[PDB]
């Protein structure tokens, strides 16, 4: 049977036995995907060049992705604080569309590279709010660990949508003849180890010792075994569906123009993880697992190493030595 | 005033005084570019996946895309009447157009790199080049041999997170946007210019053990600048549409370059290296094999390989310096 | 607040505290909908006629009412909300297979008025559901109810655009399918139809053989008695788009019995009922002149019953010329 | 071998030895078509009903067709059913064609989704004169093309000229138009015939004894169906597939009919003519008509040339 987004969250929803909040937030958001996709391929395009008679083109995508997401989650009735990298502050819900959720989204990363047209995406995380307070930024300081469903839409080739709950991680193709997304992966898990890895080798005067000796272990194995090919597009949904798709290790570390890291922990760094955690793959900051981190700033940095389980702690045993 | 390619590619046409056929045969490639990204974006895949009862999803969907955007660039280049000869990356022999059929033109393709390109969800591409044929000699592959400074036009449309069509020919550069909504490609980008120098490299460095020893310098000095200059940035995709058009709209420079494992690179000229260096020369860039200019190469055979640096002038300017340190 | 179907529908099963079976139903039968509209405005036509060649056409050479077809009965099997299917396009009741057993009878018209979409007019698709009642393993029987026994009705019109028409005991509600997004999109909310209106629909073609009755209306029509101005015309022979036109701008449509025709054209469990529960839901009424469309009892699944649909006033007057007649 | 309409068009003007001025004049009307179908179709209506939290469409469809044919390069004067006065192009723009349209026939009643349409008719300009509103004013036999795009269904173009009519089907996967019919020609007789029976209390008596005619045949033939749209673009087009006749003639309302002859008959006639059928005011070919008035009203007759035939035989009688 062919499976569709709506009727894979409508059916785990009766499974769970939810009020269909949840489902109506997934809903929601399924529906700004597929409007950011859209625009993304430039639906339209001809009018603003003067079809019919009549700035910073890439910051003005990037608003519209992110006013599409907000009012599709405001109208769900199902959030309650929306945390968005395109917002300095948090967005408290109106207290009359007040929901449950919490939720965290890059809605596009269009500002940088979407000139060259390759790769944005849409990256999401799903709280249940914790405290009983009324609303603030501070719900939305919960650790990645409890994320009750993340995941990301790449606009690429194709727009593929990306989700990981409890029951695992499911991948979609949206079919643009019906605007419909079909379910073309289910219960995805990565390989255990990888030949690709993926980083901005540009930093190297900048890295660590550690994250230098390991790119140099796959660079020139020290077995003789083949050395592992790279890849990096340089956007984090294209490089890290590429490694949970193929295997391997993506890495973001810190470096000096980034000593607490570079990628952001609440909508890039904590979905990823989820993503991966989900599909077998491991995702650390080389301290801890970055689902663990316990953040106390919406926007604050992270580093992130992620991917197959024997690269990543491959990777760890490289960073522990050097501990 | 707004532009399609259509009328732009007519309006090119009147100006030189031509019959009308490379205008037609531009045409028939579009029509092809704008197919291919249809199915690219996976139009109809809930049908593949069953939704009417009927299931496929049988082989490699990748080659089945790659060999479906062969035949449509072949079929609708064909029915052009412009082309005699056509070479395509997916075709071991050149085709010869039937005799009803021939045009002047010949045409070199790669019409979707879907196969050789782990990124393939990330982007795809077309790329394309188009010569007069030379002869009246009854047509082969032979005629498909020429050095690219013969192109009368060439290309490449990128199926990314919009679909583009990056036209080049004696006027130059024009990048056009596909507007999925009335299937027109709109021009967006006007006589293009790469800018002299740029702030990222882009090639594979898992090839480091083997790379050739000028690579590895001129890398390390990316890296490493010895001036105490802000290291290049780093960018690589694995799709050569993709890293070519980032190295157009930003500047810097891109590297397929052999080594002694293979000492004439791994990309291919017709259809590859020489549509990209055409781009990038009409656009005020360089591409070199390292030892001459790519479109100065003259071709013996219609798959033959070559190594390729190309991009902004001062980047690869500079990497030849690198090279002729080791030569 | 903007209002998607997938949104609204989901809405109104949370409020009347359902378990999803009929929200499932519905959303498949919407996926259904935006694949038929999408082969109805001829996606991939290009392919058909040899774009790639010859060797690049499966579901593409299906003729659109068999595509239509495969795709409603695929869609609701596949909802698990589905027990009885009936379609015009198939001669018994379709038994859905027990592990994919739900509780609603569906009867559709897949893709009504194909017959002529060789000239591009506007063609539709047509649903009744309903739930099962009986005790026993479920058999044609069960899609035997009455009208008045529907839980949801509605249409989808593959017109200048693509609406569909959802009408359900909250009312009748209408959803413009946005093309850039396969989004429904809720554009008018509890839809009611005019008291009374000025256009007259039915085949005049026909008129050798006309009903009494429907004679003399149809002259009331075109030379009023009270000298006021005679109704406009409009027939374009595919139902969904004059029942739409019907509801959007109030009158009459008619597709009357004769003694060729004892018993009308129209089929009585996926053409008249449907649009006869949209009609009344609007504040309109539907009549086969001796009673309420949606009180008929059937008993045979393709059974034809005559149809007189539109503003109240208007049938109320067509009534009185059919009482006349007795 | 699969054809375009891009590729028609240009291989005609190939054929023809034209400078490539009709070919640019045809490519923009495509370009404007295709931008009209979209909207039509509502693309991004979920935009204007609030999704990213906050023009009627046949003004849209009027600046679309105008500005895609001034900047044809290919005009010098312009005619609409949209306003008042011919559009002068400025003289950077001009070229040698003068085009008469109706970008969105039906739209009033685009509220029910009625099929609407665009309609076209092309003529070259003659005088040496500076373009005006006069060089519009030819008759219907001048044109060197025309024809009309239907947003049905599905979205088709036809396009009548020397060569005679064609018909190519908007795939809208790919923005392209398919060539899916080949110099078409009208059945010599039809069974269906068109027109608002509303009127009948106002009909000339000929049109009154034509449809009792069909109604009650006097030859051993079944009555003809009738179809009425309302929508001019597709009871044309279902005429044209299906053979027959439509009919919108002299009521009270309209004592010279209510079609416009420049954008809206000549147009239709052009292609009914080409296509092997006939189009009458009654008097005279609408395509013979001197028009007066960029505005004039005709009253059309038009289909299969037997059932027209059949009506002026009935006309001749009453007149
Ligand atoms: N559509 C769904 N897919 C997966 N899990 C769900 C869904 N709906 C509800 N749940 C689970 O049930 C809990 C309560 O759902 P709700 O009542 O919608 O807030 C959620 O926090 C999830 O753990
Ligand atoms: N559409 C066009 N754009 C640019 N140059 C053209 C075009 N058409 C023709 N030419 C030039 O004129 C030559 C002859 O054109 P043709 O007669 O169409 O083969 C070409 O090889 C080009 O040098
Ligand atoms: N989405 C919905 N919209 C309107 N009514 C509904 C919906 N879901 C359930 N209902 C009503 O609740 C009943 C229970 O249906 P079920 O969905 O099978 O539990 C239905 O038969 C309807 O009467
Ligand atoms: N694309 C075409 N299709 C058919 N006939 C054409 C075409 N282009 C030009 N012609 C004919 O040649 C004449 C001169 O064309 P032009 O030089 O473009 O004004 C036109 O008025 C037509 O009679
Ligand atoms: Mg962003
Ligand atoms: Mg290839
Ligand atoms: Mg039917
Ligand atoms: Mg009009």
């Amino acid at each position: 049977d062919v499976n569709t987004l709506t009727r894979f969250v409508m059916e785990e929803g009766r499974k769970a036995r939810g009020t269909g909040e949840l489902t109506q937030l997934l809903n929601s958001l399924c529906t700004a995907v597929k409007a950011i996709s859209s625009a993304v391929r430039k639906a339209g395009i001809a009018h603003l060049y003067g079809i019919a008679g009549s700035g910073d083109q890439v910051k003005k995508l990037d608003v519209l992705s992110n006013d599409l997401v907000m009012n599709m989650l405001k109208s769900s009735f199902a959030t309650c604080v929306l945390v968005s990298e395109e917002d300095k502050h948090a967005i408290i819900v109106e207290p009359e569309k007040r929901g449950k959720y919490v939720v965290c989204f890059d809605p596009l990363d269009g500002s940088s590279n979407i000139d060259c047209l390759v790769s944005v995406g849409t990256i999401f995380g799903i709280y249940r709010k914790k405290s009983t307070d009324e609303p603030s930024e501070k719900d939305a300081l919960q650790p990645g660990r409890n994320l009750v469903a993340a995941g990301y839409a790449l606009y690429g080739s194709a727009t593929m949508l990306v989700l990981a709950m409890d029951c695992g991680v499911n991948c979609f193709m949206l079919d643009p003849a019906i605007g419909e997304f079909i379910l073309v992966d289910k219960d995805v898990k990565i390989k255990k180890k990888g030949k690709i890895y993926s980083l901005n080798e540009g930093y190297a005067k900048d890295f660590d010792p550690a994250v230098t000796e390991y790119i140099q272990r796959k660079k020139f194995p020290p077995d003789n075994s083949a050395p592992y090919g790279a890849r990096y597009v340089g956007s984090m949904v294209a490089d890290v569906h590429r490694t949970l798709v193929y295997g391997g290790i993506f890495l973001y570390p810190a470096n000096k123009k980034s000593p607490n890291g570079k990628l952001r922990l609440l909508y890039e760094c904590n979905p990823m993880a989820y993503v991966m955690e989900k599909a077998g793959g491991m995702a650390t900051t080389g301290k801890e697992a970055v689902l663990d981190v316990i953040p106390t700033d919406i926007h604050q940095r992270a580093p992130v190493i992620l991917g197959s389980p024997d690269d990543v702690l491959e990777f760890l045993k490289v960073y522990e030595k050097h501990s």
